[PDB]
C-alpha cells in the first residue's frame, strides 16, 4: 500500500512494503526525483538496508556457533511494515521480528523508519530498539536512487557529485562484493566527481566519512537540478549505479554498517562496522535529502 506525505514544496509517496519511497515530486514543476525501478536495469526505487548493509561472504554468518543465511542488505526491503503514525507531513513505519526474521536473524527488535517533511527537505530516520535479552548486532543504511534528468538535451556525463567538507577521503574498493581492504586509498573527494557509465564498472564507490557535517551534492552545470544528501553521522557513504546494464540514475547511500571484508571470519560478533545495541536500548540514525528541479521552484 502507498501513502503520501506532502507540503507546498514536495509530494512524497512511500510503500509499506520495505518502507520504501516510491516517488518524490516538486509541487511546483512536477519533476520526479526518484528512480522508477525499471526492472530491466534495477527493479527497486530506494530500499532500506537492515539488519545488514551489503553482502556477507557466502550470504552467511555464524552467531554463538550456529549458522544463519542472510542475503545482501538484509530483509527489510522485502518486509511489510505497519504504519504506526501518519500525518500530513510525517509517517512512521514499524517492523517487528517475526517467526521468519528470527530464522535468519536471532534477535527481537522494533525497527522504525520515519519520513518527515520540512519545506523541500525530506528526512529518513532510523530507530532500532533491541528487545532481545542479549546485545543485538546490526547494520542499517539508506539506498535512494535519484533520476538524472535528460529531457532537455542533458547527458549522464553532465552530472556530478560533490562532497562537503571538500577533503580527500579514504575509498574502500569492492572486489567480489566484499571489501578489498588492503586497497583502501585516499580518493579525490575534495572536488567534484563526474558521473559516467564506466564509473561504476567495479561496483559501488565507498567512502569513509568522519564527523557529522557531510553532505553529498548531486548537480549539473546545465540547469538548476540539485539533490543534496546530508549523511549526519554515517561512518560511510556508497555511491552506485547499475553496471554493465546502465541507465540515467545514481544512488547515494548513507550507511551505518558495511559489507563483509574480504578476510571476515563470518562470526557476527567479529563483523567489522556493525552496531552493538544493549538489551532494551535504542539506536537512532538517519539522513536528509533536499530536492531542486531543473527549473525554479516557484509557481509558474
Amino acid at each position: 500500500m502507498d501513502y503520501t506525505i506532502e507540503n507546498n514544496m514536495i509530494k512524497v509517496v512511500i510503500s509499506d512494503h520495505g518502507a520504501e519511497i516510491q516517488s518524490v515530486k516538486s509541487a511546483h514543476t512536477d519533476e520526479e526525483f526518484m528512480w522508477q525501478a525499471n526492472p530491466e536495469i534495477w527493479g527497486r526505487h530506494a530500499p532500506v538496508l537492515f539488519p545488514i548493509v551489503g553482502r556477507l561472504k557466502n550470504d552467511e554468518y555464524t552467531y554463538k556457533g550456529k549458522t544463519y543465511h542472510l542475503g545482501q542488505h538484509g530483509f527489510a526491503r522485502n518486509a511489510d511494515f505497519e504504519v504506526e503514525n501518519h500525518t500530513k507531513e510525517s509517517i512512521t513505519f514499524l517492523l517487528k521480528d517475526n517467526e521468519e526474521t528470527r530464522k535468519v536473524y536471532p534477535f527481537k527488535f522494533e525497527f522504525r523508519v520515519n519520513y518527515n517533511l520540512m519545506n523541500n527537505l525530506l528526512e529518513e530516520n532510523f530507530s532500532v530498539v533491541n528487545k532481545s535479552d542479549e546485545t543485538m548486532i546490526f547494520g542499517v543504511g539508506g539506498h535512494p536512487g535519484f533520476n538524472l534528468p535528460t529531457d532537455h538535451g542533458e547527458n549522464k556525463e553532465d552530472f556530478y557529485f560533490d562532497m562537503h567538507p571538500s577533503v580527500t577521503r579514504v575509498r574502500i574498493p569492492l572486489k567480489d562484493a566484499s571489501l578489498d581492504w588492503n586497497n583502501r586509498s585516499l580518493a579525490p573527494t575534495d572536488s567534484l566527481i563526474a558521473l559516467s557509465d564506466d564509473l561504476f564498472k567495479d561496483d559501488a564507490l565507498i567512502y569513509e566519512l568522519r564527523g557529522n557535517d557531510n553532505k553529498v551534492s548531486l548537480r549539473t552545470d546545465k540547469n538548476k537540478f540539485h539533490v543534496n544528501v546530508w549523511t549526519r553521522d554515517a561512518p560511510f557513504v556508497g555511491i552506485w549505479s547499475q553496471y554493465p546494464k546502465t541507465d540515467n540514475y545514481v544512488c547515494i547511500e548513507p550507511w551505518w554498517g558495511i559489507a563483509d571484508r574480504d578476510d571476515a571470519d563470518g562470526d557476527l560478533e567479529h563483523k567489522y562496522g556493525m552496531n552493538h545495541l544493549k538489551p532494551g536500548k535504542e539506536f537512532q540514525a538517519g539522513f536528509s535529502m533536499t530536492y531542486h528541479s531543473t527549473t525554479d521552484e516557484v509557481k509558474l
